[PDB]
């Protein structure tokens, strides 16, 4: 019996990297990782600079990655302490799922980046997280497991792993709060389902 | 000396009728009005089923148009406790007003609506004003001005205006509670544009 | 093996009966509970409309209690958008319970009441939900699983059960959404304990 | 025409100074500014390590304290992303207050501290927010008014004037930041009552 982790995103930077290190520990736990991202929403002028070189590997979510998945690692970019219009989006698409209640039950764990101290980092998961009430998803937080979200002084919280500032380089502190988040939502994914 | 209020909203169906609802109770207030909607983003083959003829009326919102307005009422009906992916991905153009300011110290009101009880009503709104704290806008809810606050079962809250139902048509209470918010936005812009 | 689930809250209203009911439906379900209620903080001439005279049989919540229990069901009436003085007092003392990771793990469904339609009944669930992720809590929402969480247009959501108006009864809609969060915190519960 | 800006706060540690900024900033902006902390609810139990002292020369507030205001700096040290108990008790025996819309259309700006960097600087505003809505409040955040709240690497964000870490002092960045958040609140406080 193994889980199905889906870590889905939006954006191209550092979030990159903490979706990659998210499925790493989903991985070390022992679950089947698909790591996927959405389609751009922003008007054509706004995408010509977005360096798509860094994800063209990453393949578009479809609907049926939500329904291959036991469990789930939602991610964005704060924009304003809400998710970005990327993501918010491709959740509007899954009304249908909604209909049938393909996603009720299955756990949810959020993650973020903001490149000033306190620019959403907690409001950010706090806000995105409406939607799995709405789903009846059990939402995941990370907490104080590990060590390292006591003495982290970068990035990383109770409510989920994040980056702090504008480059796309994770430092020791995040990947390890990172690779958490994936370790605790395999567990909560794997007592669901088996 | 009069503000400039904007109406923004993302949707087609009963959002449309609350925004101008907190128009017409603006214009009672004596500002200068403009309803202006989104660029829709969802894929076209989640558009069916998408009505583009109860907003031929409403022009899309233009940049220009958030440096005009001296106060906002920025809406969306409720997608999941969130804003809908049209008005979010908006305000994230917004990213080249942020820097410098434009929209600092101007007063929002947050509007939304839920096919349901209570799916949204609140939630929606607490959501929705996160933008206002980053961009240095401050928020201006209702609370429990007139008495059909207290007397509506249908829709509308201390948080904002609201509509209950899946339907287009709104009711008399919810007509009211809409237009004591674009009063409401109308007095505030008021106080900080002419101090 | 089953669960041991804690129904925890504030109040003397209809919050008592919402919490019965899902004390009611978590038994059903499988599991042991333990209905409690949390110590007073509102100094004394404050006290003065409350009736005590309601709530003499549910016993004071103590530490233990919540190392007792595999699952939670916590409660509390609207107090302006959060939780009561009396019941965030009581979490405030679980200090110790938060260094030494003891509910680390632990699922936690939130539940609430309000007098107006949406007066609180979305709004304070989700400020009683941040307790959860300091904690390490796993937050567990009701959803639309039953088919009255469609068809409610009085009280509860999809966020937590809910009891709308001020009087004590609680309708057949309200009672059944309120006997199925029981009934979900300990699905969940049973899952992360035994298997 | 001067507005009258209360600081209401629960604690005793460096969310005291905090207040104590918020209240210089507001006063160099040109405004009466009473200070005022929320009497404890905590049982004796878990009052063994608190240093009243430090907060003997700050009155407790009283339901009059909030009639005289024209504006509001409500402050917290974060529970669990919340307030805290003594400060969410105060506010709910402001039923009366409630229920003659004596608070309805005033200013009210939050701020809070926490000792881990995403420990709840941020949610603890988002949450207490809610009580303005309820009363009609408006809201005042600071944003990034001044060119600090983009620098400052330790406590500071839009959402108010924080303190990083479990120490009482604080740095000179979270000082700029909490004298402008009274300077912030005081501006919109004059705005509301003379301007009509």
């Amino acid at each position: 019996c193994k889980p199905n982790i889906l870590v889905l995103f939006y954006g191209y930077g550092s979030i990159v990297e903490l979706a990659k290190e998210i499925g790493k520990g989903a991985e070390e736990a022992g679950a089947e990782v698909k790591i996927r991202r959405v389609r751009e929403t922003l008007p054509p002028e706004f995408q010509s600079r977005i360096p798509f070189d860094k994800v063209k590997d990453i393949p578009e979510v479809t609907l049926d990655d939500m329904r291959w998945a036991d469990g789930f690692a939602i991610g964005s970019p704060t924009r304003y302490g809400n998710m970005a219009g990327g993501l918010k989006t491709f959740l509007d698409t899954t009304a249908i799922l909604w209909k049938d209640n393909v996603l009720y039950g299955k756990p949810v764990t959020f993650f973020t980046e903001a490149s000033t101290v306190h620019g959403g980092h907690e409001t950010t998961i706090l806000t995105m997280s409406t939607y799995a009430y709405h789903f009846g998803m059990i939402i995941v937080p990370i907490g104080y497991g590990i060590p390292e979200l006591f003495q982290t002084t970068t990035g990383g919280g109770p409510y989920g792993a994040t980056h702090l500032g504008s480059k796309e380089e994770l430092d020791e502190m995040e990947r390890k709060i990172a690779r958490f988040q994936g370790k605790r939502i395999t567990e909560v994914a794997k007592a669901i389902k088996c």
